[PDB]
């Protein structure tokens, strides 16, 4: 039995973290840390830290500090997990900063280190995109694998007429996603069981990585959901260069072998000739008749 | 009705007393001290102080505001107190309030543990320091050594995930003998008797399922790595036996009879059991052993 934590680090990560629990995200523990009290007391995180209180304006060397004093009550709270996800929205200070202190921690420990972070999008502004690349090329260091999000690649999915805020909740969302795609493999397997080891055993030292999500339903279902996985702007284009793919199909009880195996057979034939591919399955029964294809591809 | 509360003191402190909340340990007040001035571990403690790595920091944050302290602790028949896993800060917050405890007159018990030997040291002996400050302000320090956890049954992952459950029965065992009513219910009165000033103890744990389970899990606790081949010398006993309402009189005896068998011939011993209808057909015994031949 894996234990599994997730930690949101900084105000993007502490809101991924809130989306993953008001969407119901198992079988994992949710840490919470910030420079920022308030918006702890709003979190219904499982651990919540605030750190950096005397300290504290979206300066990474603020962040990286406040985690860095904090280091021996952060390992404190990461002894004894498995696998520990380190979330962020790369380019503010406590995020970018604090990150690659915090998976510094988990890789230390030996838990299967997983960053999944976005990069801001274009119009944040120059200096979070050049914070955001800093922190991105400080946590893939401390991580066995990063995953990065290119927020931009979000305006390329779902609705034209987005909000400001839609954008920034479905960057929230593909957080969720990218965490949920490997963790419920591991707490809510279907048909085929793809356990703690294995994911170990593909996502140890990987590097960084990139995630393409799809979902369908009805007749063909499941090719197309991973058509549009394998083809996600999220991946930009670098499915066929990947040498390590991790897929998750998630359905309900009634998705079949035949459904899976058909999906796993598309993404197959996508994949580079070489590439390690382990498939995965998630029975999820809220699903009804969707089926949520996400691939997790490294080794580029 | 033994007013007990438990102090969490500094982050591992407070964390500890966060997972009893979430294992649902009842009957006690929980006491969530913070003592750093950088950080804050939140906590859904009944009571929170935020009075804030080094021990000398957390004591002098806790002698500042003893007061505070005081007022919380008033009223108390028994007062817990750990800086949990980790050092740091509450490592040096934990004696003051201890102290504060004792001088109130509550049974004040320590909990405190040894790191695992892989973990290394930090400068001028700092835990055995921690240890012996501790030690001087309670009535019993029950001291977890956790490189025995090692003995017991580990993986990196398992071991720390160990002490942290060893830590939580470090108080758990007691409390619900004390709090929770069972087929063998105790006196508050005699649990002082053999803690006061009773000074360094240790603990033993053991579980077992099945026909003779309650035999099984009090000679597995008994013989537990925890208790460092200690309870064949010690005065002071108290051994708890956690299981369904079931539990029958004659098994439990057996488990009485054993630890009887096992202690110094001059032991207090302090026996008594607790309904939890949740353990199924297992059972959970806790030793607390303190004193010497």
């Amino acid at each position: 039995l894996a234990v599994i934590k997730v930690v949101g680090i900084g105000g993007g990560g502490v809101n991924a973290v809130n989306r993953m629990i008001e969407q119901g995200l198992k079988g994992v523990e949710f840490i919470a840390i910030n420079t920022d009290a308030q918006a702890l007391l709003m979190s219904d995180a499982d651990v919540k830290l605030d750190v950096g209180r005397d300290s504290t304006g979206a300066d990474p060397e603020v962040g990286r500090k406040a985690a860095e004093d904090a280091k021996d009550e952060i390992e404190e709270l990461l002894r004894g997990a498995d696998m520990v996800f380190v979330t962020a929205g790369e380019g503010g200070g406590t995020g970018t900063g604090g990150a690659p202190v915090v998976a510094s921690i988990a890789r230390k420990l030996g838990a299967l280190t997983v960053g999944v972070v976005t990069r801001p999008f274009s119009f944040e502004g120059k200096r979070r995109s050049n914070q955001a690349e800093n922190g991105i090329a400080a946590l893939r260091e401390s991580c066995d694998t990063l995953i990065v999000i290119p927020n931009d690649r979000l305006l390329q999915m779902g609705d034209a007429a987005v909000s400001l805020m839609d954008a920034f909740r479905s960057a929230d969302e593909v957080l969720l996603n990218g965490v949920q795609g490997i963790t419920d493999l591991i707490t809510t397997p279907g048909l085929i069981n793809v356990d703690f080891a294995d994911v170990k055993g593909i996502m140890s030292g990987a590097g960084t990585a990139l995630m393409g999500i799809g979902s369908a339903r009805g007749e063909g279902r499941s090719l197309k959901a991973a058509e549009i996985a394998i083809n996600s702007p999220l991946l930009e284009a670098s499915m066929e260069g990947a040498q390590g793919v991790l897929m998750s199909i998630a359905g309900g009880s009634d998705l079949g072998l035949f459904e899976i195996n058909e999906a796993a057979s598309l993404v197959q034939d996508a994949a580079h000739p070489d590439a390690n591919i382990i498939f995965g399955t998630v029975i999820d029964d809220s699903l009804g008749d969707e089926v949520r294809v996400t691939v997790i591809a490294a080794g580029f």
